[PDB]
């Protein structure tokens, strides 16, 4: 009894759903901080209904929505977003708009803050946003719905970010992700294995919830 055993029983029915939906607008938000405003949020800041903070203790500038949309617990289910280093300014006031979006499936994320890391590790390279995923509903199960909105979500912020001419990061090698997601990319910690490298990557393309993500 589980999110994902629930998206195992209902694996068929829920891509039928959602293949059968109309496409999602997200209505997209204007007062929001840009990069530099953003690693700016100290202690606390809050934007279109998304707090934020950037502790000294962290390298990330944390959002929350004060009034999460979705009612589920966590079930290990994140996006990582991949861009050129140098890019990471541009690609942030990029999505921005969809990021604080009313409209977005996603109540928590964050995005690196490329003062306070190496220029050489990985954290550099790639990942630097990484978007939460938490079933919509009360019982913890995604809905048809809510699934097919996060996937046009995702497939929004690489069209926005291909459309801005943003150049593809160094995914995490601990990620997934199909051929036509330049930027995005997959994981789950909670399954994951402890073999890692190619196995754990196997294991994370047969999750249901990125087969439903991705065909």
């Amino acid at each position: 009894p589980s999110t994902n055993k629930h998206l195992k029983n209902n694996f068929n029915s829920l891509h039928n759903q959602m293949r059968k939906m109309p496409v999602s607008h997200f209505k997209e938000a204007l007062d929001v901080p840009d990069y530099s405003g953003m690693r700016q949020s100290g202690f606390f800041a809050m934007s279109q209904g998304f707090q934020l903070n950037n502790h000294g203790y962290d390298v990330f500038i944390h959002a929350r929505r004060e009034s999460p949309q979705s009612q589920g617990k966590f079930a290990g289910d994140k996006f990582h977003i991949s861009v050129l280093r140098d890019m990471v300014p541009q690609a942030f006031q990029a999505l921005s708009g969809l990021l604080f979006s009313e409209d977005s499936p996603v109540d928590k994320w964050k995005v690196t803050d490329m003062e306070k890391v190496v220029q050489q590790a990985r954290v550099s390279l790639g990942a630097q946003f990484t978007l939460y995923i938490k079933p919509d509903q009360e019982n913890s199960q995604y809905s048809a719905s809510f699934l097919h909105k996060t996937r046009q979500f995702i497939e929004c912020l690489e069209s926005r970010l291909s459309e801005n001419g943003v150049i593809s990061g160094q995914c995490p090698e601990s990620d997934v992700h199909p051929e036509n997601w330049k930027y995005l990319s997959y994981r789950n910690e909670l399954r994951s294995g402890r073999d890692g490298g190619e196995m754990q990557r196997q294991a994370l393309r047969e999750e249901p919830f990125y087969r439903l993500m991705t065909e």
